């Protein structure tokens, strides 16, 4: 999908494992939203046409372009009742933003309730004509993009026990009977090197990713190019994205591509949680290859390519702004808490209350879930390792100066990305960013069912500069009036 494109949103009855069709939310006709691409600095004009009719899900919609900074285009970011009011059925809205200096692997998904778990999700790649990693691969195209998703047999409409089927490129098996399901085939040729862009479109579990008999060389992490680091296995979290170069150097043949979920049926019995890596000329056949070898990816081992300074001073507590975020709960699942306040979405989108003249955070809503950050400042965020939550910051990436699983602080060359697991009981994951982006920017667990429960806070960054920095098209202006009239 192009730079100026339409993108109808519509239900359709999909049956990705062969077990039984279900009514889902999607873009166009596919269980994986259609790949979108451009180039660095391109200007996207993405006409979303809401055409939804299944009243058992949500029929409104709002799309987020994950990992794009949206500087000057905060109204386009996508979060429901943060940056916009939802688009109504029988209406449309053109998200129009630029991607100045960002090439890499992103994705896009609904950001209204848990509606992306009913289907609205897919890949977004921004190529770099001048990419420093070009020499490390012969192939990078629509065929080298690899999506993982957790699929639900029942409409979204809690903390659901777990997903039902792991789909790779929208395909995979389940145990109604695994044989009911197709396997996704990623095709390669001997001697060729491939930039696979691996996209977790997941609403919840993390996956342990691997390619039987093959090594993976990491060059890119959540949009950002890193020094080439070679591994055999990988855990990818909700919303995360890695590029890995895979050389087809083993014996011509079939090989399992593995994706072990953190929740739901795990393991590979029957070929669940799998896909096929097949060589030109191999038999059209089911793999029989055995899984992985030692060298797992450790986040603490990735280094950003182009010289990044973990902003600020190299002491924890050394940023200009140090906030410590602690997570609280609630029995069932409808009230998560951070520093004693759940995220409860207001009727007035936080961008709206601000543009309107509500500048003191104290008066913003919801109460306490919103923190104002001052401009051109260095921020240190710590989140006491709760229970494996993949936290995601909008409008920015960050240096994770303390990686899940390592008592050290690294201000020298920490990983930079935009989704990070807080690990659990033992961890104190901390990162740092710079508030150079006037905007109300979300920070939430990317476990979709946790955000729906209130696990989230809104960063109202450079409040004085938001109306000025952001130029608001009349079409943004009537989302809320047309939504608030609904029925
Ligand atoms: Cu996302
Ligand atoms: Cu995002
Ligand atoms: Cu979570
Ligand atoms: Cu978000």
């Amino acid at each position: 999908a192009t730079v100026a494109l339409d993108l109808h949103i519509l239900n359709a009855n999909l049956d990705p494992d062969g077990t039984g069709a279900r009514s889902a939310v999607t873009a166009e006709g596919t269980t994986i939203a259609p790949l979108i691409t451009g180039n660095i600095d391109d200007r996207f004009q993405i006409n979303v046409i809401d055409q939804l009719t299944d009243a058992n899900m949500r029929r409104a919609t709002s799309i987020h372009w994950h990992g794009f900074f949206q500087a000057g285009t905060t109204e386009m970011d996508g979060p429901a009742f943060v940056n916009q009011c939802p688009i109504i059925p029988n209406e449309s809205f053109v998200y129009d933003f630029v991607v100045p200096g960002q090439a890499g692997t992103y994705w896009y998904h609904s950001h209204l309730s848990t509606q992306y778990c009913d289907g609205l999700r897919g890949a977004f790649v921004v190529y770099d004509p001048n990419d420093p990693h070009l020499s490390l691969y012969d192939v990078d195209d629509a065929s080298t993009v690899i999506t993982i998703a957790d699929w639900y047999h029942s409409l979204s409409t809690k903390a659901p026990p777990a997903p039902d089927t792991t789909l790779i490129n929208g395909l995979g098996r389940n145990s109604a009977n695994p044989s009911a399901g197709q396997l996704a085939v990623v095709s390669v040729q001997s001697g060729k090197r491939y930039r696979f862009r691996i996209v977790s479109t997941s609403c919840f579990p993390n996956y342990a990713f691997s390619i039987d008999g093959h090594r993976m060389t990491v060059i890119e992490v959540d949009g950002v190019s890193h020094q080439p680091l070679t591994v055999d296995s990988l855990t990818i979290f909700a919303g995360q994205r890695y590029s890995v170069v895979v050389e087809a150097n083993q014996a011509v043949g079939n090989y399992w591509i593995r994706a072990n979920p953190s929740n739901g049926r795990n393991g590979f019995t029957g070929g669940i949680n799998s896909a096929i890596f097949r060589y030109q000329g191999a038999a059209v056949a089911e793999p029989t290859t055995s899984q992985n070898s030692g060298t797992a990816l450790n986040e603490a081992n990735l280094i950003p390519l182009i010289n990044p300074g973990a902003p600020g001073n190299p002491v924890p507590g050394g940023a200009d702004i140090n906030l410590n975020l602690r997570i609280g709960r609630n029995a069932t699942t409808a009230d998560f808490t951070i520093n004693g306040a759940p995220f409860i979405p207001p009727t007035v989108p936080v961008l709206l209350q601000i543009l309107s003249g509500v500048t003191n955070p104290n008066d913003l809503l919801p109460g306490g879930a919103v923190i104002s950050l001052p401009a051109n400042q260095v921020i240190e965020i710590s989140i006491p390792g709760g229970g494996n939550h993949p936290f995601h910051l909008h409008g920015h990436n960050f240096d994770v100066v303390r990686t899940p699983g390592s008592s050290v602080y690294n201000y020298v060359n920490p990983v930079r990305r935009d989704v990070v697991s807080i690990g659990g009981g033992g961890d104190n994951v901390t990162f740092r960013f710079v508030t150079d982006n006037p905007g109300p920017w979300f920070l939430h667990c990317h476990i979709d069912w946790h955000l729906e429960a209130g696990l989230a806070v809104v960063f109202a960054e450079d409040i004085p500069n938001i109306p000025i920095a952001n130029a608001i098209s009349p079409a943004w202006d009537d989302l809320c009036p047309k939504y608030n009239a609904n029925n």
